[PDB]
């Protein structure tokens, strides 16, 4: 399947493979999977980022739906980034460990889908900016998944709820060298602390792709109330970093400026949505579908 050899992901024919793409809060809104998410790839995502629940915090996503969501990606042709979302900012062990455990326990799901699926362990694992106690969880459970039969390049988001990138400056190649199959890439998601400004956008992409390890912003907003989109991706670009905008639709009242649509099926996109789609570095811009797809 995917490939990783130094700052670079390659698809399944060797071909280097730049997310772009959007989030989608599947397991809070599981019945909009067969609207939303090719709604999603209308919009020239080549990675549609799907929020799973392992049953912690919200309703589980079981083996069926993850089938069902997988599928429909695929054939509109995206690459799927499954993520379980219950660990989010969480520093206890064993919140990322029963992340670990619903991988394995949905591996037949998985397995022979290494072409179309990128695994995202866990969301925001590791609230703490402590980068070893972050490191110490990932190295513990990689050989895990590994020992369970998953191949598939695995997404490891930084500590901080994302936004501690230092962690993956610093531990980043430990983490990577506990992977036996060497097949593990790096997110940052950025908002005000990690994407607040141009010169802090850059220096946190160059602080990971300057260490060999490939990365995708696997999760970023826009100014409130800020957060430098533009460079986002704009240095993106010019870098080859993987990006992947927060989020389609759903967010709650406090985070609603975060939706790209204003309906499911995405006829009406908010300012937000139509920046990420259609303005400058944006989805019709950059975005190229992996090519196990054509
Ligand atoms: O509570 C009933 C209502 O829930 C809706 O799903 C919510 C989830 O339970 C979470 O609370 C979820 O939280 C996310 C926020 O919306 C922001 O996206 C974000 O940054 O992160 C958090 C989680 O980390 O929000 C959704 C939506 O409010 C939904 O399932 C609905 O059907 C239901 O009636």
């Amino acid at each position: 399947g995917f490939s990783v050899d130094g700052n670079t992901l390659y698809d399944a024919n060797g071909q280097p493979f730049v997310m772009r793409g959007i989030n989608h809060g599947h397991a809070w809104y599981k019945d909009t999977a067969s609207t939303a998410i090719p709604a999603i790839a209308e919009q020239g995502a080549n990675t549609i980022r799907i929020v799973l629940s392992d049953g912690g915090q919200w309703e589980k996503d079981d083996i069926d739906t993850i089938r069902e969501v997988i599928e429909l990606a695929e054939q509109n042709k995206m690459v799927a980034v499954v993520e379980v979302h219950d660990a989010t900012g969480r520093d206890s062990r064993s919140d990322l460990n029963r992340a670990v455990d619903y991988w394995i326990e949905m591996k037949d799901a998985l397995i022979g889908k290494e072409d179309t699926v990128i695994i995202n362990i866990a969301n925001e694992w590791y609230g703490s900016w402590d980068g070893s106690a972050w490191a110490d969880g990932y190295i513990d459970v990689i050989p895990k998944l590994r020992d369970a039969g998953l191949t598939h390049t695995l997404m490891v988001d930084a500590a901080g709820w994302g936004q501690y990138p230092q962690s993956i400056h610093d531990y980043g190649q430990d983490v990577f060298n506990a992977d036996p199959l060497k097949n593990t890439m790096f997110s940052i998601h950025m908002y005000e602390y990690a994407g607040g400004d141009a010169n802090t956008v850059r220096s946190n992409i160059d602080r990971v792709i300057d260490q060999d390890l490939a990365l995708v912003i696997g999760e970023f907003g826009h100014r409130h109330t800020d957060v430098d989109e533009d460079t986002i991706l704009s240095y993106s670009e010019e870098t080859g970093t993987g990006w992947l905008a927060w989020s389609w639709k759903g967010n709650s009242t406090s985070w609603d400026y975060l939706d790209l649509s204003e309906d499911w099926a995405g006829q009406h996109l908010t300012d937000w949505g139509n920046r990420i789609v259609h303005g400058a570095d944006g989805l019709q811009e950059t975005s190229k579908p992996s090519t196990v797809f054509t």
